[PDB]
């Protein structure tokens, strides 16, 4: 049977704590892809508002392409958070960090549909940089009670800790 | 002697150390699109509305550009474990690299040299540093999985 280890003396210990670690990665990954797709989104704009002859302009429809790309990346590792069980302690705080999440996801796609035909100026009347903030702000709220839960399960023995249904 | 109690502190010291790398990637990031987005208001220019905002943006870059360099410093106040050294010291080397061309981008704008700021190769500077900090996350994985598991010899860690 067991110990396992010294910090996990049941290896299902090490399951759950480690399925904790995997979904605070799966959420920083879809924060860091977020945030390239915000770059490529203003990169593209930013040239738009410019003149044909600027050589610069040329990349508008490259690095829309891009947005496209890391957005995609984004869902995907979001698909995999939303796929990991939570625990019942951070079941509130993976709900806030899904709304905050589909309301930024949403803000970023709406920008790619305007940015796709030209329209800087519905890209500029969105408030983007609040649902931005707004999520950020949820990340952080969502990992220090990822940080703090792991450090009690480590500590506990235990050994039980059980998925929510 | 002691070893649940060092594997536990070595543990959350791998933990911290990536929340700091996380954290500084992404206010690097933020950095990155807070010029951007000053760049958009001297490209409406004026009083084209949104366009006042231009100097308000850009200091709202340097800030998240020293929030980056802060926990950057906390993340080098942690003193990497052996086998985590030298992915450290190249995180050091694309960091430094992507934080000065941070620097100059805010410079550009500064003075109004649209062109200058278009022209870097930010990119590649980014991308460099996001793959130190995949090598990185890959080291401290692998030194984590065998301390949690009691897989690690002394020198890794005790
Ligand atoms: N070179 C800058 C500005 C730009 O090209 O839009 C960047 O890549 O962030």
């Amino acid at each position: 049977s067991l110990f396992f280890s010294s910090l996990h003396h049941s290896q299902k210990s090490f399951v759950v704590s480690n399925q904790l670690r995997e979904q605070q990665g799966e959420l920083t990954s879809t924060w860091d892809l977020m945030l390239q797709t915000r770059i490529n989104l203003s990169r593209s704009a930013v040239r738009m508002m410019m003149d044909s002859s600027n050589q610069q302009s040329n990349a508008k429809v490259e690095l829309l392409d891009s947005a496209r790309k890391t957005l995609a990346q984004a869902a995907t590792h979001y698909k995999k958070f939303k796929s990991m069980a939570p625990l019942p302690e951070m079941v509130a705080t993976s709900r806030n960090i899904d709304e905050k999440y589909k309301n930024y996801y949403t803000a970023l796609t709406e920008l790619i549909d305007y940015l796709d035909y030209g329209n800087t100026g519905a890209y500029f009347a969105q408030p983007t940089q609040g649902m931005q903030n707004a999520m950020g702000e949820a990340f952080a709220q969502y990992a220090l009670s990822s940080e703090k839960l792991y450090r009690d399960i480590v500590t506990d023995n235990a050994d039980d800790y059980r998925f929510a249904q």
